[PDB]
């Protein structure tokens, strides 16, 4: 899809505004709105000058402005704006060299895919994530200097009309798994795409979910553990690799899974805590990664066991042979999370890392001399951030991740880890006020 | 009715979503909604992969996913959904063998009917149940750690428009017995069908009742005893057996009832407590099965007496000669309840079990040496569950009920029996607080 | 599809009338309209008494009334009637024995399919015909005692809205081949079905075409040669045979065509003039079966040559391997034409009749010693009728065609052949008035 | 633009039909309409099987069916069809090799552009044509065996709404030159594109013009000389060549025109009669190519003279430096005409053919020894066809034009040349009836 069709869309729909959208390192979606008459054919080869004071690494204290370069293939009319608006996802570029910014998640995902095609291991990667959310009727939260409080108060029309709006915005939905045990938790299934296209689709997914919940007087949250004792929100990711139109993950070994797939799983397992720094970036994210029942915390693979973090779905077709990693949560930044998973898999393929043996029939039942032995995902955000700081190397292959970008990301996550670490919590008043 | 007509219905009505519905062992109705463009001709020969974490036996800790195979003959447009939806009832199948799941109520009902046709006793069975419900204006209930509470606050338009919606959804209604003594209690009469078709119709019946009551700002409940001292909600079941188009229950013996019918009643009477485990599955269900006036608790048959649990209606036609069992309540799972009743009757026919003699003129008036002698239905849910655990055999004939399915059902009922058993109740505060 | 769903359709659509439709031996579609309140559940097991004075064999001078037994699976709402009408196709049955009438085309097609399944050669037969029609702006014709005259005066909306109405009436359309050379001639392609279902679909096809052309102020005709020198209207028929879900026409011989398929072609070739009596039943039909260019008159098969009457389409799938016979015209009676083709093929399979050799590169170019040798289709309606009278045998196998039915059909065709034979024609005034 | 966006367009606009359009060798636009539900993702990688009995070379008497492969980037909603239709231009491919048909104009244009990029002379070619048409109020014509006749009877709303509909269909209009001298003649100016895109735009241009004229009760014709003595309809073509984003036609020689441009003009001049066979394909086309005033018949170039066929527009920008050839008429087939012009220019560039000297100040004033010397365009269709038959070579470079394709084109043009040659014309009755 080119720019000429975008101008044709502008004239066709009588678009008044164009909303240029990009993503922080935090994963939040930033936008600049320009009038539709400011969009010309030349606008797609210079972009728009932008002031980079966005939170995170973009708050670099030496530098000048950045460039918003739109991707014309991502244009879609916004369903929620009263004045007809055309949404375009943009990359952040350095104004001089006109190259992708080092601290841009979308540019990093594009670099990861380019490095994939460069190494010759595969031609493309297919990602299907399963982001789950919570729908609440109401919620009030706050934390002043004299205390804290939170209070959450828990239809088919909302779910169906979410699916309708998602299909308006170019997503191909194919199910909707409302859950009656742990009521409130929903998940819409969508079709697989490549890495950066699927990350853009996740951003659209969250936008639609939030706004449709708003219009029905509800509140949706992609927060990994919004509520005590009830099951948390996860985002399982199915990965496949394709070269010239055939799976590299289809083979003859365990559960019909190929040798390259086994090294992919080995690479994911080895770096899973550095990955956890990016796939599980919040402190809330580790209140659902606690050892127990149905918790994706054991770093091993099994088609049968459902305590293993890496699952191998059984499909009656060799053309659909993928691996599902289950520890990521929907609070991740899709670009950074997906790039981290891809680079871990590529480092596993490159170094012939063997995962080991399938943990078919060994759940959290605490085997006498195996519960401690099996690798686990990070236990807290500090541990994941420290392991990322130590294990930068697999992210730097091919120049996808800069040391400066990783440093800025880690500092930005730490300034929230510390705010959580130093406030006193009401459960500690319940337990330790008298003590 | 085939799949081609279902695709034609999709195109005709401009259906946007398809709602695939199945039933727990608890009897609750579960659903998965898929977009209408995901429904193709091939969809009716592979089904839809489903994650079986539903409550009950389906929470089996070894196993992988199940298959939702729709029954195209059960397709009906949903009247209550804003976005046009097509409801299809589905069976749960094991993905490999592609056979009916052992813990699936609908598959069990189908197996029971198949065993009926296999034994050669009859060709088909006709079930007509009479589920009664309560309409309330409002209700608030709850039970915290510091107490409990319940409060229930008690037109023709609602009843008539229920009947209209039921006839929209393929049900053939033929009466509506609002009751002025014990106000609030309603019942819609519908036409007889075979076992599994009638169970599907009961599920539609409950769905329509609940949602129509919702839209008028009321609350309907199929709970056997929602309110003290007032008469409880029952579900009387008329059974008939037909072979090549003639009743096997029509004859020349008592009240024009045939010998095969008498053995059917004998088999129902013998196993009536194992049946009670399935037809009366709640602890509330035994607050209406208390000995007294108009309580269907005496295990005997009579055309005249109305304290006998098994009634023989008098009909001026040999083509309508049935037996009515009156102890079941609308909280039963229609598939399991109907399969249990059919298998008890078939075991009575197979073993030539004679019921005995009609209790024509012997009510609850406590005869000097007969009140204790006459068999009674179970007195509590624990007694019924224990008798089911001991009397599995009649359910296992022909492989309809698996030991594993019965075990899972009993455990699932016990986890609620125990929750009821260990909470203190406000009437015990009224009676025993000072004591 | 059963009768209960038909009654549900009556109540759902608020149907006022039910139109029971059947087909003459001439192929014309007869109907009886009854009020919708005359349609009850019992109506589908006694039919409707009918006075059989219809033209053709049904005008039997001894006999009493016949029975219209509806096929509930053929119910469809009529798009053209102002008062909502439900169309149901009916069979004609003998009132006493309640068996299919011997002179009923639909009953004959059902008998042919039953004989197919009986012989064990195959399980089902798939027919796809390609009926072509002419759309004219106006036409006036007539023939009095003092002369004769005819005058024919030749958009996308009509074609598209024909396809829309055909898909309303249960047909699956998949193309529309308007033709610019020989303007006026159209053809809608539809999906393959079994014999009698496809014949019912051809009747619906003609009904829709005629009425949609009426509403746009046009005139459509399925007449094999309505206009001089311009190409005539044909109805090519693709046949396939399936047993347990696999083609019997897929193999390894010429053009990937199986041995059973070769005997099918041999049987069609041997009896092609007796077939022509039924597939080409009009005298007009032999003004397009004249030897020349693109005329399907040579009784031979070839994947490449297009002067052969039997074509073998090349398809990049073994699951679609069929034979196309091209001599039939849309004036045929679909039931009788299809039954004749099926029985010729079955007699070829039964007697191991070998077709011979493919005529790949031999068109009408008149080879020195082959133009006379190759078998041809009948040259006139009298020749075809005489060959049918002599070659009854292949039609009588399994009792599908009665001698009495064939005799009545031949007499009914002859009374029109003779009317054409004895009137003087204006071209004979042009040629012979002075002579 | 890809296929996925086309399916999204199908769902978005609620498209009912898809109209697949291709072009004869005569230039006429053929179409096949399929229902929108027949269009799936796989439809864009197999196409649609088509019966190639179209007039011209496609009427090849040996061959089987062809394949319609749609170009998803050419999808546009049809403004004139009542039932929402999506137009897609298709290529004709050989079913086996799945390569472009040799007798397909669009495939030939694609081959010409591919050969352009292959030779390395330039990277792309920009064509801007100026097709002129006549708007008439009414017209009646005919030619029977007893005579002939023609009668033509000659607003801003029509022109403006033509421009509106053209911009609906993706064309970028930028003027509308209604002409008051020679009333009736119109021309819409549009923006330059590459060869095959501009040819598709010419087909859309003609479609819009014809249908908009229809709806206002007018008749538009792109016929080079519809009316006596009044100026004829032409189609001037501006050519430019670009390599890596810069004109090769911009330089320092005559009128700021580069050396490569001069060889391009030389090549066009040398082969201009073989070109005339394709750019001026009708016999009417040579009633406007008669020597005289403002007739583009002198084969020479000049920025000032307007009797030269090749003009060099003066533009105040080196980025817009093109050559305009003025002899082509709108009855040409855009693909074949443009491919012929491009190949003549490429043969001129390849062979260093020098055009000669500019004919700045030498009009048709008949110089004493120059009127005969200067090369002229063909004087009749027979002369142009003969010169094409003799001068095939420049068209065959790179395999763009097959000998078989050229032969079929020439035969197809001759069968119309001969029909014109052998009928007697009313002006010959005016001149020679008494003589
Ligand atoms: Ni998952
Ligand atoms: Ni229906
Ligand atoms: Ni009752
Ligand atoms: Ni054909
Ligand atoms: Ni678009
Ligand atoms: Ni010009």
């Amino acid at each position: 899809m080119s720019a000429e069709h975008v101008l044709t869309m502008l004239n066709e729909h009588e678009v008044k505004f164009v909303d240029l959208r990009f993503t922080d390192t935090k994963g939040k979606e930033q936008h600049v709105t320009i009038p539709a008459h400011q969009v010309n054919a030349e606008f797609f080869e210079e972009g728009k000058m932008f002031d980079g004071s966005s939170i995170g690494g973009w708050k670099g204290i030496n530098e000048s402005d950045m460039v918003l370069m739109p991707d014309a293939s991502t244009a879609v009319i916004d369903p929620f704006f009263a004045d007809s608006t055309l949404i375009i996802r943009c990359d952040i570029l350095e104004p001089g060299t006109l190259q992708g910014y080092d601290r841009d998640p979308r540019s990093i995902a594009k670099r990861a895919e380019d490095y994939l095609r460069s190494t010759g291991i595969a031609d493309t990667v297919l990602f299907g994530p399963e982001p789950e959310f919570f729908l609440f009727d109401d919620i009030r939260f706050g934390s002043s200097i004299s205390g804290s409080h939170v209070a959450i108060d828990d239809a088919q029309d909302i779910r169906s009309e979410m699916c309708l709006v998602m299909e308006q915005m170019g997503l191909v939905v194919e199910a909707h798994h409302h859950e009656v045990a742990t009521a409130g938790q929903n998940e819409v299934a969508t079709r697989f795409n490549t890495m950066t296209k699927k990350a853009d689709e996740i951003q659209i997914y969250k936008y639609v979910v939030h706004n449709v919940a708003h219009r029905f007087g509800k509140t949706a949250t992609f927060m990994p553990k919004p509520m005590f004792g009830d099951n948390g929100s996860g985002m399982h990711c199915h990965m496949s690799l394709s070269k010239n139109g055939v799976n590299l993950f289809a083979g003859d070994k365990y559960a019909g899974l190929s040798e390259q797939a086994l090294y992919y799983i080995g690479g994911v397992i080895k770096h899973a805590k550095a990955i956890n720094a990016l796939a599980n970036p919040t402190t809330n994210s580790y209140k659902r990664l606690v050892p127990g029942y149905e918790a994706p915390v054991m770093l091993a693979y099994s088609a049968r066991n459902r305590s293993a973090s890496i699952r191998i779905p059984v499909v009656s077709s060799p053309k659909a042979r993928r691996i599902e990693v289950r520890f990521p949560d929907p609070a991740a930044n899709p670009y950074l999370c997906f790039a981290a998973l891809l680079m871990a898999g590529l480092d596993g393929i490159k170094n012939k890392i063997h995962p080991g043996e399938a943990m078919d029939k060994n759940l959290y039942d605490l085997p006498p001399e195996e519960a401690k032995e099996i690798p686990q995902v990070a236990g807290s955000l500090e541990e994941a951030l420290n392991e990322l700081d130590l294990d930068r190397e697999f992210l730097k292959a091919g120049g996808v991740f800069t040391d400066e970008a990783i440093d800025a990301y880690i500092a930005l996550r730490r300034e929230e880890d510390d705010r959580v670490r130093m406030t006193p919590h009401p459960v500690e008043f319940e337990l330790y006020y008298s003590v």
